[PDB]
């Protein structure tokens, strides 16, 4: 019922994050999703790296991220990791 | 003729940030903007209240953010703030 | 030959960290470990709570960190997790 | 009374912060000090540059951090800065 998977919509390099796609996560100071962070899979090195994260204060912000990926053509895939206080990290890969 | 300003977006209580407006701040490891916060300040207290930072790894990610703020209505203005390591912070206030 | 775990020192509900614990990691714009994060496992539920993330930006700082946590005696173990660009997530377990 | 200045300790290019020196800040969900940054002043630009930021949930850890700071020579002096919540941002210079 309740959705802590971070969407991921890719409009050329630009990526907008939401979590969940249809229903907003809570956001108050005792449940709450801490961090969006986005993950670019490397093509040379199969390597798994960071490219950012979004920090929120608890209840201060819906868990909504946006990135812009440098150089995208250099990655195979884009992996987004969600952090909720309470039920830990929910990820999502989209193949490019 | 280069711009650090973080451009805000307002939709309802969603914002979008990118640096600057016209012209998008360099993304590379030696020059990046590292972080964007975004403030909200307070009506009741009239309080500086940060709402999140997005982080960006050096020549990982362009100088982008977004936010969706929480109970919009009990604040008075946003103040976004963006970090190049070159050249400083630049901000932006908006008037609710 | 190179170290990635992070040391973990406890004294009381202080906590210093290290990557690693007798060779310290590199420190270049190229090559770094961007986050140490400390993470505490909830006697009650079980959960894998984030305490704090030290952030460091690269080649600026080498991978130590501190945290002191809160009502210590409410987890039953601490999780220190590394990240390096080059070479991934490294955790440490620590049972209290 | 309640103090928020980072207090800094230097050790060779160690830096150990707590806010504040003597009494520790609070560290609730409702008032805490949510980040600890560390800055250094470049000789050659008189650039601030910030050397990385410790993050702690609210409540979750109290106002600590360390730092080991890249080629120290490199900088005329070290800059903490301290954010809570209710109280804004708490500064504190060390000339190196
Ligand atoms: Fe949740
Ligand atoms: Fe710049
Ligand atoms: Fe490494
Ligand atoms: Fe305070």
């Amino acid at each position: 019922k309740e959705k802590h998977v971070p969407e991921m919509k890719l409009s050329g390099n630009h990526v907008d994050i939401r979590c969940g796609a249809t229903v907003m996560h809570p956001a108050t100071e005792k449940h709450y999703i801490g961090t969006i962070r986005l993950f670019g899979i490397t093509k040379e090195g199969n390597v798994t790296l960071e490219l950012g994260c979004q920090q929120i204060w608890p209840g201060l912000g819906e868990p909504v991220a946006s990135f812009r990926v440098c150089d995208l053509e250099k990655y195979k895939g884009l992996l987004a990791v969600a952090y909720c206080n309470l039920h830990g990290c929910w990820e999502n890969y989209m193949e490019l």
